[PDB]
């Protein structure tokens, strides 16, 4: 046991990665780019090349099909203040309007970290 965090999300957040064609948003530095930046309410116990997922935010694809589709699976890279860690690839939501439909060739997940998304660490 003591794997399971349960950790809800403090706060809503959706980062957009700069893409190949920076039309819409031309933004010269890089960063922030691959890596989310997740500020949730607590992440201490989570460690990097952990496992943490997001229940609500999961794969495009995967509810089409898997009625109970597994939540966004993404690994930890870096735990920076302990209430806020650094992931790898960046969530980017389909359904969030708010990008340049280049950005949405790069959506991997329906929905954005919202203010009420629960951050599991998966046991295996």
């Amino acid at each position: 046991g003591s794997t399971a965090t349960g950790i809800t999300v403090s706060g809503a957040q959706s980062f957009k990665p700069v893409a190949w064609q920076l039309d819409n948003d031309g933004n010269k530095v890089n960063v922030d780019n691959r890596f989310a930046t997740v500020t949730l309410s607590a992440t201490t116990g989570m460690k990097r090349g952990d496992k943490i997922s997001f229940a609500g935010v999961k794969f495009l694809g995967q509810m089409a099909k898997n009625v109970l589709a597994q939540d966004a699976t993404f690994s930890v890279v870096r735990v920076v203040d302990g209430t806020h860690v650094e992931i790898t690839p960046k969530p980017v939501a389909l359904d969030d309007v708010s990008l340049s439909p280049e950005q949405r060739a790069y959506a991997n997940v329906n929905t954005s970290l919202a203010d009420a998304m629960a951050v599991n660490i998966l046991n295996v």
